[PDB]
């Protein structure tokens, strides 16, 4: 599923991710936005081999289950294929535990590097509030 800008923001709003743990809804959509373009089908390896999956780009070393990565903790209880759905519960539940964790977005190298001292809210420009 590719979704519209104000179509994700929407969903995102549905599922708490507005200021969980402090970042406004408009942190998530530019998260998104640069991690997948807002495609749920999307994955990128990555050099060390593990893969990120789904519209967060959620990473199968820490954080999922794809069969081929070493040394897997499988800390959300997920097949990463899970996570490409177009439905996007279990990747909203599972990047709700990452950003919890002890950085926060900054999980995100896409966030860091693209979001982060930003005005985010222009994610969110146009949105029914
Ligand atoms: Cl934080
Ligand atoms: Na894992």
């Amino acid at each position: 599923k590719v979704f519209g800008r104000c179509e994700l923001a929407a969903a995102m709003k549905r599922h708490g991710l507005d200021n969980y743990r402090g970042y406004s809804l408009g942190n998530w959509v530019c998260a998104a936005k640069f991690e997948s373009n807002f495609n749920t089908q999307a994955t990128n390896r990555n050099t060390d081999g593990s893969t990120d999956y789904g519209i967060l780009q959620i990473n199968s070393r820490w954080w999922c289950n794809d069969g081929r990565t070493p040394g897997s903790r499988n800390l959300c209880n997920i097949p990463c294929s899970a996570l490409l759905s177009s439905d996007i519960t279990a990747s909203v539940n599972c990047a709700k535990k990452i950003v919890s964790d002890g950085n926060g977005m900054n999980a995100w190298v896409a966030w860091r590097n693209r979001c982060k001292g930003t005005d985010v809210q222009a994610w969110i420009r146009g949105c029914r509030l």
